């Protein structure tokens, strides 16, 4: 089959170099995003007045963490803010650096090479090595949850927003019954130190994940209830994605215990006039909004877009490329 | 080849390469020279040494040989037997370039003497990795050259008491210079400065003894090319991220060296084109010198990257 240059990166699905070098080059956008933006947008901001009124759009994420403020909610400092944005300009580099060798350098067809490339080729119906892909990328999840549990015991703990200190959360929580009944508080449980006691058994639970998905393929019932294709697989990830953005928009939304009300912003109200949107109680006349309410609706409208693009590819895999012509006789 | 990519005629004769090269260096070494020895007679000893667009007497400001205490300037007898060291070398370049071009053959593999390992083509890495290992044992060499500038040769000018201080007591252990990557724009001491510079003229030399001791292994040969336009290539990248990390250390750096030999601290400017402006105005409406440098290093930069992009789609396919 061909496709046009409008729509051409189809072509990924069989050449591998390309797939991985494509997607590490995004991924290096994304860090450079991360690491350029911070150290550019720091030039807006102002200790004097508030975080939530400016218009701030990264830092609030890096003021989560509880890394240059103290007691009573104030900043006095940019310096964590600096080596972490340079971690993230150097991170940035290196992912580059090796997406445009995979680029321009690296074969293509990952079967044609003699070292430890043959062995590394994927393609779309097997279930053993994307078994071993997924539990790659678990491990490595889960190695950033293991981040998040250690950020609560090495650099002090995590940010309080109740006792507006940063405190060194060392209670674990030892019963999985408290994990199970959170479907009813979920983000207003008023407590800091349960976020990484949850934490610690995602945490482990997504290593688990990962050791049952290196260890064992799938043992034949999800080459029935599932697909292989690119465009399904594309179909599963987007959904994923989709409903993080949702729950994502709603911890946006409602939480303001993990985002810091005086920091993010005031807590949102869910309101539906064309489309379902947030609004701030407390509005601002330059026709701004605080960060929850741009982050919270810009990820809302993100994971409906991408919802549909979840659709779009499972319209795709499943054979239903164009047959609503037999409408009109 | 006709007289549009004329200088990659002798890329593959590796004759006249060494000719080429020994001329650039006479002409670098002669615009140092004759340009501080132009500076020094349009130099006002009154007004500040930025404010009229000075930038090799303030380069050697930070040396400390022709200023005193308190932003003066005590003479320009220093500058000026500096820049004629420097036109005397320059003279002695360019004889070699011309003796590299006229007596020496077109190619090293005619003579038969003591200078036949010198010859150096693009196959064997153990020749450039030899020619690597001598460049980053005169780079070390200069470095000490600068410690011992530092310690038993004269003091350096500080922008914290606006003195000329003999600076003892430098930083002795390797933490806090793993550290300085958090904070490189702003060294915010001398004697950091003074300190990192011994503790990476000790790096630079380790890895210039450990260049020219040990032959290439022959892991990178099969990842990286050895033709000469990609280690040109190679060689681009490395001096344009040093240009773009050196103007953006210039923009804002106003204690490596001191601001009065230079001006008010440069600001940024982001729109269509990044370009760097101060503060202050002036009369001829001519920006400040570290308002010149940073700049015109920043474009140097972006154009070699540039260049090392078109280099680097030339060598591969
Ligand atoms: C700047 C970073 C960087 C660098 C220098 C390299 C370098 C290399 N990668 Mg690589 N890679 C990188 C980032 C990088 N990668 C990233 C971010 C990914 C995505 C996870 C990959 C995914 C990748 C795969 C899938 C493969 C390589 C392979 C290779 C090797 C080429 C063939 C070879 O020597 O083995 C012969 C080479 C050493 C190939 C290889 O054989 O090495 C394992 C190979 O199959 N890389
Ligand atoms: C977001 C991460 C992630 C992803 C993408 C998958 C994806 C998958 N898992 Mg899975 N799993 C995960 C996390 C994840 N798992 C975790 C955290 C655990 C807990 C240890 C498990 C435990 C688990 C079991 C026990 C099994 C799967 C199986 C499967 C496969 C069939 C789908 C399924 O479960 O239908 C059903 C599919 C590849 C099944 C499989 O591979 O065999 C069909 C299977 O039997 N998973
Ligand atoms: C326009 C592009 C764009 C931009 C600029 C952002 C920007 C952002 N998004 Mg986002 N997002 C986008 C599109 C975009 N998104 C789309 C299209 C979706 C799908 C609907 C999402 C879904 C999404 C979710 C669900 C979440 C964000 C979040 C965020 C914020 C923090 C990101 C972060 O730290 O993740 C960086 C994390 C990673 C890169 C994960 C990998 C970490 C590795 C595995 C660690 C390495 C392990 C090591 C060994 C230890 C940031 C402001 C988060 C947030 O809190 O903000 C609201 C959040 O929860 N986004
Ligand atoms: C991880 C996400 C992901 C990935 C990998 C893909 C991958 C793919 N999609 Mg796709 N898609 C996605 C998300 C994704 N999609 C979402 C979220 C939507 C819903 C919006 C769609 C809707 C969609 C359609 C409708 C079609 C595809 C098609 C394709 C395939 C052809 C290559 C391509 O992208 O065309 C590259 C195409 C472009 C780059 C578009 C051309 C330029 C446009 C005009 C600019 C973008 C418009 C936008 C408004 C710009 C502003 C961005 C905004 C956020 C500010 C390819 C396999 C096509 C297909 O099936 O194969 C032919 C196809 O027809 N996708
Ligand atoms: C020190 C760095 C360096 C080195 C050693 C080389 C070396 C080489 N380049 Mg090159 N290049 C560089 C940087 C460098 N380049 C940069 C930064 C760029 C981007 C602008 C280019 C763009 C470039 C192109 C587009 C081409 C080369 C080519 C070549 C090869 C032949 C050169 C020749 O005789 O024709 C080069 C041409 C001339 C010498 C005559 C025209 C040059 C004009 C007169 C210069 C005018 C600029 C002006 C005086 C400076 C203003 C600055 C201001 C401060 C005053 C040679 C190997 C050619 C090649 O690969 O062969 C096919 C080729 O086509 N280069
Ligand atoms: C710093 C500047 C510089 C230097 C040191 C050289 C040096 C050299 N050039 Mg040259 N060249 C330069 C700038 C420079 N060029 C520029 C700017 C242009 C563009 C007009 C050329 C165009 C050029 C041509 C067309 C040729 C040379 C050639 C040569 C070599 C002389 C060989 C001989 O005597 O016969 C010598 C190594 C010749 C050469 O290498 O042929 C063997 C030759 O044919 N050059
Ligand atoms: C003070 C300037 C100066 C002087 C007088 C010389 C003189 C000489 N050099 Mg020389 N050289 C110089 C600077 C100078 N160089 C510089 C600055 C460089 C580095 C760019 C070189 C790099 C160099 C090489 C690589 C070689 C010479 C060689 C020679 C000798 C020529 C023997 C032969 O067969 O010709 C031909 C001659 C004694 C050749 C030799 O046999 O002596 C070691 C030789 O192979 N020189
Ligand atoms: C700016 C100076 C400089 C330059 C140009 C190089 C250049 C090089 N080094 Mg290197 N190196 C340096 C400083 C430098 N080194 C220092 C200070 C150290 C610490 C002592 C090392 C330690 C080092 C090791 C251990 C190795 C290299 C290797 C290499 C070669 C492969 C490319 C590479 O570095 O991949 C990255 C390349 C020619 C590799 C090599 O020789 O492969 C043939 C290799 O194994 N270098
Ligand atoms: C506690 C806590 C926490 C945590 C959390 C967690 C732990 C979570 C989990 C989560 C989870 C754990 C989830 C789950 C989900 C699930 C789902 C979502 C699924 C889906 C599936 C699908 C979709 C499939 C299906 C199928 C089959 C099976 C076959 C047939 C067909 C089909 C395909 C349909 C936090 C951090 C917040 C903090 C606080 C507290
Ligand atoms: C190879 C070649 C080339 C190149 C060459 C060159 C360019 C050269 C250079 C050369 C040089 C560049 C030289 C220089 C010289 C100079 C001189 C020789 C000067 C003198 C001076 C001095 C040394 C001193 C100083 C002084 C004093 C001390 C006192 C007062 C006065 C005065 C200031 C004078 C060309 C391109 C052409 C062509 C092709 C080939
Ligand atoms: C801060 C400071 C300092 C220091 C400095 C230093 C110590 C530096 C270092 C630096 C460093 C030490 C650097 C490094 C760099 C590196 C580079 C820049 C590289 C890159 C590369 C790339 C990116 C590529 C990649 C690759 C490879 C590697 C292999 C093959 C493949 C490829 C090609 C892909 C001082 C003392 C002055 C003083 C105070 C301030």
């Amino acid at each position: 089959v061909q496709y046009e240059w409008w729509a051409g990166n189809a072509r990924f699905a069989d050449q591998s170099g390309l797939f991985i070098a494509a997607h590490v080059a995004q991924a290096a956008l994304t860090a450079f995003w991360a690491g350029a933006f911070t150290l550019f947008e720091i030039s807006r901001f102002d200790p004097t007045q508030a975080m939530g009124d400016q218009g701030l759009i990264l830092l609030p994420h890096l003021a989560t963490l509880g890394w240059g403020v103290g007691d009573g909610g104030q900043i006095v400092d940019t310096y964590p803010y600096f080596v972490i944005g340079s971690i993230h300009l150097i991170a940035s580099a290196v992912l580059g650096a090796g997406a445009l060798f995979h680029t321009l350098r690296a074969p293509a067809d990952l079967s044609t090479l003699k070292g430890q490339g043959k062995k590394f080729h994927f393609t779309w119906e097997n279930p053993q090595q994307l078994g071993i892909i997924l539990g790659h990328h678990l491990l490595f999840l889960g190695a950033g949850a293991l981040l998040l549990a250690g950020k609560a015991m090495y650099w002090g703990g995590l940010y309080d927003a109740t006792t507006q200190t940063v405190r060194l959360v060392s209670q674990p929580t030892l019963d999985p019954l408290v994990i199970y009944g959170y479907q009813t508080h979920f983000a207003s449980i008023s407590s800091l130190e349960d976020l990484v006691g949850g934490h610690i058994f995602v945490g482990f639970l997504l290593i688990g994940g990962g050791i049952w998905h290196i260890l064992v393929p799938p043992l034949g019932w999800a080459k029935k209830v599932l697909l292989f294709s690119g465009e399904a697989i594309l179909s599963y990830s987007l959904g994923g994605i989709a409903l993080a953005g949702f729950v994502a928009a709603y911890f946006c939304a409602v939480n303001t215990l993990a985002y810091p009300p005086e920091f993010y912003g005031p807590p949102l109200a869910i309101k539906l006039g064309i489309f379902p949107y947030f609004a701030d109680t407390v509005e601002l006349p330059m026709h701004a909004h605080t960060s929850r309410a741009w982050l919270a609706n810009a990820h809302f409208f993100l994971a409906f877009f991408f919802l549909q693009g979840h659709l779009w590819h499972a319209l795709r895999a499943l054979g239903f490329d164009f047959k609503r012509v037999e409408q009109a006789f």
